[PDB]
């Protein structure tokens, strides 16, 4: 197994996945560590027994699916690979807005509220976890205007936006 933390690239703690060489701080990995398979491990096997899960679909269709199981993982997944980028860090925990000629967002989202919104089964939908995802940086690039921190907000959802689809399969376009 690799001797860092797959997600933040640190030593420590590590749980190790039984069926590839990946590594996890107890609380990096999504949802938190509990023979034991890792989330890549599981998402692939999900992969591997429906072939056809990777034909492309449509975001509209996507985002209306209940969160059953295989769907609460992916969300989970996907959460994951945000978490990965070191640029999460600005994301990941609870904000504060006091900067000359702005306003804070009226509905402010971060990453471990998400996380958490996840853990305790809150969204009944994909479309719920994907609308606090892209709030969180929507919020920043209202709040921050022209200054060139705005550029990380664009940065981690690039991130955001390229895993989704992936992960969910959306149809390829030009
Ligand atoms: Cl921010
Ligand atoms: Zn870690
Ligand atoms: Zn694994």
């Amino acid at each position: 197994n690799s001797n860092i933390c797959e997600v933040c690239n640190k030593w420590g703690r590590l749980f190790c996945c039984d069926t590839c060489p990946r590594s996890f701080h107890e609380h990096c990995h999504i949802p938190s560590v509990e023979p034991w398979s890792c989330i890549f491990c599981r998402i692939k096997t999900i992969q591997e027994r429906c072939p056809e899960s990777q034909s492309g679909h449509q975001e509209s269709e996507v985002l209306m699916r209940q969160m059953l199981p295989e769907e609460q993982l992916k969300c989970e997944f996907l959460l994951l690979k945000v978490y990965c980028d070191s640029k999460s860090c600005f994301f990941a925990s609870e904000p504060y807005y006091n900067r000359e000629g702005s306003q804070g967002p009226q509905k402010p989202m971060w990453l471990n509220k998400v996380k958490t919104s996840l853990n305790e089964q809150m969204y009944t939908r994909v479309e719920g976890f994907v609308q606090d995802m892209r709030l969180i940086f929507h919020n920043h690039k209202e709040f921050y205007r022209e200054d060139k921190f705005t550029r990380l907000g664009i940065q981690v959802q690039d991130i955001f936006e390229k895993n989704f689809r992936n992960i969910f399969a959306i149809q390829e376009t030009s």
